[PDB]
């Protein structure tokens, strides 16, 4: 049965990682990483999370299965983060949330749900995006089409190209939007651009699918949800796939959510019953520990305050590295302005380096980025910034 | 897009559960439950698990993502449980294990892997089986066909009917086997019957898929794997979907494994690369906490001993209830043979009650079983056995 199976394509991520580990040079630097690191180069467990885990160790008396949609408090806390306390969507019971194994798990549940219960055949994704978006949607039998996004000359949102691309989208297509901190570019729509897109989406009959993996890493929890909430105010229907992997530092515990929104409570409940069937046929019901930590923290005033400040510390450290990177580069020698780095949001930015410059940075200087030129600014520290920048300047 | 979606079918499980909850009668009894309960009617966190969770709280310093296939130690320990320490499959590196979100997650990964990378179109499942088997395989686009299994006259394995049924299976079809503790019947092949089936499967070109959710609940860890190991000795290729939900009491942490076996190490590694691709496009990588507890316990002599004895305590309590149920039915005036209950394995048995008897049980006596007559003998205790049996005798 298995003798003729073709090996999966290479996987550049695992990948880049292995080469970096094998590298014997001082002082090699990994900017290809996909997680947050603090100023010491570690990805610690958040203190709020440790405190919550201690509470669960002390208080859990069973591991009995959760419901298919997971912990109810997790679902309520999730909708308040997405839509805001007092949102009409919440008041009108127009939204149902399933706890999922990570943001990826939410995307796949959304995809399976749409493939089996609607006429959706196609999902529009930005070029560039997270590379697993195409894999997830194709796995459910959905075609992925790309829309233009990045102005490589100005390192900005090519808004005109975006709108032009998306005019090829038919009514009933899904259009995926990164809620904030676009991966890989760090370039997000302004609020006014979000509002324009919301209006266009209504007119053209798109189903919006928000991928919200970095809430809190651009400007703040509420600010980062402005775009989503502009869409929510304009649409009867939408889906949100959110993730707590980065903003709770809970990557490996697989903590995310798929939130379904419809015109009213009867419609969303009926539709959500099929979303639950899609979950049942995949992993049956979701892993408690990470989501329980999230619910425990979000619903406790003391823990939530500690967590919100840890998330603010992460957001602020990323911003300090963006500033320190620009200063260190090019007040000391470099190319057509790197100030675009200060305006971008989240852990990631395209550096503007070519695939060959990136290879030369790996081979000659032991500095690792992804072939697209994406760098994770949280892999930067005050201590490694000077050598990093000296290497970059050398390949310009 | 969602206005015309059809509601998912009713869900008899949630279902039975809700009706039971709402029932205001003493002394209602729930035998429809799908988990272990101890003699006090609780489903505790195992002590070994609590000890491991304390160790992880003390020692974890990151939640950074696991690899796609999860914790390596979890994989090694899983293969030793399945195949035995010193198995040729292990020595010859013919097996690859992915940590998955529960046994359900393992089944879905197997199904996606098979649908996308092989010519498999059909999976044969016993009639009866766990009702989610059909949903999982269908979700991946695979047809499910049923083979005969249960002799309702003798409360035994209808081995002739099984073999006759399966002769309609074509070469290249998947045949699913429950490894031990068949759900819902508690009826397992004898070792000689497993050996006959292993020979037949080789001759007919079936791909065996073992669903191994109750290792340790029939006779013991090694004994319960005899059937699987008889197949492993005879086949180049097979898949195992195992679960740690029941035997570690880790239901909601979603802890299972999908183990792929091929003729040699080159073939299994190449095929496993596509199994990892199937995982990546689903939930990306698996939840650490439950599997880490399992690896921590299995790889530590002290914890493993505490855990093996807790599992033995569960197996033995189930056996004591089987005996007490048969004795008490006799003593309450059932004038018929229930001795078949003593020979069946695991938490579940068909009581032999009709769907109407089961409804009458619920309505007149507040005793809840599944409509098929399946009862969970771990819902039985020395204290509730007499009323339970009085009610049953009353509807015979
Ligand atoms: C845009 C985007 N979508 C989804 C994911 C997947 O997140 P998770 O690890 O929670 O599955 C990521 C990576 N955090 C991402 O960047
Ligand atoms: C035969 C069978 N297969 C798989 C499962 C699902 O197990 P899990 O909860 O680990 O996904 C069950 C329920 N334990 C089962 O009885």
């Amino acid at each position: 049965m298995f003798e003729n199976i073709t090996a999966a394509p290479a996987d550049p991520i695992l990948g880049l990682a292995d080469l970096f580990r094998a590298d014997e040079r001082p002082g090699k630097i990994n900017l290809g990483i996909g997680v947050y690191k603090d100023e010491t180069g570690k990805t610690p467990v958040l203190t709020s999370v440790k405190k919550a885990e201690q509470y669960l160790l002390e208080n859990e008396t069973t591991k009995n299965y959760l419901g298919i949609d997971g912990i109810p408090e997790f679902g309520r806390c999730t909708q308040e983060l997405l839509f805001g306390k007092g949102s009409a969507l919440i008041n009108d019971k127009r939204a149902r949330t399933a706890q999922t194994p990570g943001g990826t798990g939410a995307l796949r549940v959304a995809a399976d749900f749409l493939a089996k219960n609607t006429s959706v055949k196609r999902v529009w994704v930005s070029n560039p995006s997270w590379p697993n978006h195409k894999s997830v949607f194709n796995s459910a039998g959905l075609e992925v089409r790309e829309y233009a996004y990045y102005d490589a000359e100005n390192h900005t949102l090519d808004f005109d190209a975006l709108i032009n691309s998306l005019n090829e989208a038919q009514a009933g297509d899904v259009v995926l939007f990164h809620g904030c901190c676009h991966n890989p570019t760090g370039i997000d729509p302004t609020l006014e651009q979000w509002q324009t897109l919301a209006q266009l989406s209504v007119e053209k009959g798109w189903l919006p699918l928000f991928d919200f993996a970095y809430q809190g890493f651009a400007r703040g929890l509420e600010e980062d949800a402005e775009g989503l909430r502009a869409f929510a105010a304009m649409h009867k229907e939408l889906i949100v796939a959110s993730s707590y992997s980065k903003n709770f530092g809970l990557y490996n515990e697989r903590v995310g959510a798929c939130t379904l929104v419809a015109a009213d409570s009867e419609t969303v409940d009926r539709a959500f019953s099929q979303m639950k069937a899609a979950i049942r046929a995949n992993y049956s019901n979701p892993p408690a520990h990470g989501a329980s930590v999230v619910a425990t923290i979000l619903s406790n005033d003391a823990l939530r305050a500690i967590w919100e400040q840890e998330l603010t510390d992460m957001r602020q450290r990323i911003q300090r590295m963006r500033q320190l990177f620009v200063n260190t580069l090019q007040e000391k020698g470099a190319n057509r302005d790197f100030s675009f780095i200060i305006k971008q949001n989240g852990m990631f930015s395209f550096s503007g380096l070519t695939k060959e410059q990136v290879l030369r940075l790996r081979e000659e200087f032991g500095v690792y980025a992804v072939a697209s030129g994406r760098v994770n600014v949280a892999g930067m520290t005050p201590d490694n910034m000077a050598p990093l920048c000296e290497a970059i300047v050398a390949v310009l």
